[PDB]
């Protein structure tokens, strides 16, 4: 199957516009790149911003709101009849500095006075009711999918001790999902979005912090299962067994940030595109063949699918491939070989069905089939 130009292969969208829309993370810029332009419009269905709609983004300054990078965003898909993700009103990192310190300008995270810490709750979670309150009142009509809130669940299994639990404990998430759905309404539907869903304790903890909330009432339509994956891990059963616990809680399920590298974890990427071998693609592509089916057998429970990228010139996981070199300075890959030295960020991944070239990979024939 050949290595044509995606600007003209069969759409992507169209394949799946039954079983999920299928959609892109982007970046301003790629609004005015002609290539990534035609393939949104081509390809996509669904979009959210990579990072202009985090935190730090959006109010990066107490008063200073930049909605001009989100509005770009939003003018495109409006006028190419695509949905809009929110990328994420709450989150531990691409956070303003300001929203946690305290009047005298201190770290609210020092203070030891219990009164003194009670005050500074409630004034965080004044700060972050004002933060979702001023952009779910600019975009409720034009954003349907929401991520409140990202990544408050630890790897260990516990909450996040990120200055946001710190100072206000577990009130900082209800308070968020209730703040959404009171300027937005009840038409907006809004997510709880974390990485690594699928791996135990943090799936366990996660289910039982979503039933408890939604028993207390606080209002969390999904779960967003950002799925930056391996080719070999997570097993498509566990990612099964995963989305089928949320749907069992009356939960959405959405792909929200899928990519799957080439790599393992730590990876020890190659330092370019060119040196990636042919026999990874292949690789890679059964692995989307596999999930790709494994999300249709599951479309009854899944409303989206979104890659976290458009095509494989840009991926955020480039910022991960680090090149180990051996004594003789040749670039070693396996993952417990003899190094010398690591050049962190240097290398390429190739996570997409798309290549830096825009012309579809094995993986994109892998998951156009119906095989
Ligand atoms: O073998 C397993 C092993 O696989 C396992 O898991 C590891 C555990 O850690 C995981 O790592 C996670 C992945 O999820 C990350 O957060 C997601 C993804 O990235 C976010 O978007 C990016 C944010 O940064 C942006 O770059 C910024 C842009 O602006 C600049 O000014 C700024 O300076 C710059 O840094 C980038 O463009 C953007 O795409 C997204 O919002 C977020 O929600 C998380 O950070 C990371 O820790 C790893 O994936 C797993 O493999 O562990 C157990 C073993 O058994
Ligand atoms: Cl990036
Ligand atoms: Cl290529
Ligand atoms: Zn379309
Ligand atoms: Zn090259
Ligand atoms: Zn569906
Ligand atoms: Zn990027
Ligand atoms: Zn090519
Ligand atoms: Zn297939």
């Amino acid at each position: 199957k050949p290595h044509i130009s995606a600007l003209n292969a069969p759409q992507l969208d169209q394949r799946y516009k039954n079983e999920f829309t299928i959609g892109a993370a982007v970046e301003p810029y790629q609004l005015q790149n002609e290539k990534d332009v035609q393939m949104l419009k081509r390809h996509f269905n669904s979009i959210v911003a990579e990072n202009v709609m985090k935190p730090i983004s959006i109010q990066p300054e107490e008063g200073k709101f930049n909605f001009e990078q989100a509005d770009r965003i939003v003018k495109f898909a409006k006028a190419n009849g695509m949905d809009i993700r929110f990328h994420t009103l709450v989150w531990h990192s691409q956070v303003p500095q300001w929203f946690f310190l305290d009047k005298e300008g201190k770290p609210m995270v020092n203070e030891t006075d219990p009164v003194k810490r009670e005050q500074n709750k409630q004034l965080l979670l004044k700060r972050l009711e004002t933060h979702i309150k001023t952009i779910v009142e600019r975009y409720k009509d034009d954003i349907k999918y929401w991520d409140v809130v990202n990544q408050v669940v630890g790897d260990d299994g516990k909450l996040r001790n990120s200055p946001w639990y710190q100072i206000a404990g577990i009130d900082y998430i209800k308070v968020a999902f209730q703040a959404a759905r009171k300027y937005g309404g009840d038409n907006i539907k809004l997510y709880m979005n974390d990485y690594n869903t699928e791996v135990e304790p943090k799936r366990t903890a996660l289910y039982n912090l979503v039933k408890q909330l939604k028993e207390e009432g606080v209002p969390i339509d999904g779960i967003g299962h950002q799925s930056h994956i391996q080719i070999g891990w997570p097993s498509e059963a566990e990612i099964e067994k995963t989305i089928n616990m949320f749907a069992a809680l009356g939960l959405d399920n959405q792909i929200t940030e899928l990519d799957v590298s080439m790599y393992g974890w730590p990876p020890r990427a190659y330092p370019t595109y060119d040196a990636i071998p042919k026999q990874k693609f292949l690789d890679q592509a059964a692995r989307y063949d596999r999930l790709f089916k494994l999300y249709e057998k599951l479309s009854d429970k899944i409303s989206n699918v979104t890659f976290w990228g458009i095509a494989d010139n840009h991926t955020w996981l480039d910022s991960r491939a680090d090149v180990y070199y051996d004594a003789n300075g040749n670039v070693v890959v396996d993952p417990n070989a003899p190094y010398a030295k690591v050049e962190k960020g240097k290398g390429k991944d190739a996570p997409f069905v798309f290549g830096p070239d825009y012309k579809v990979k094995p993986a994109y024939w892998a998951i156009i089939d119906h095989k």
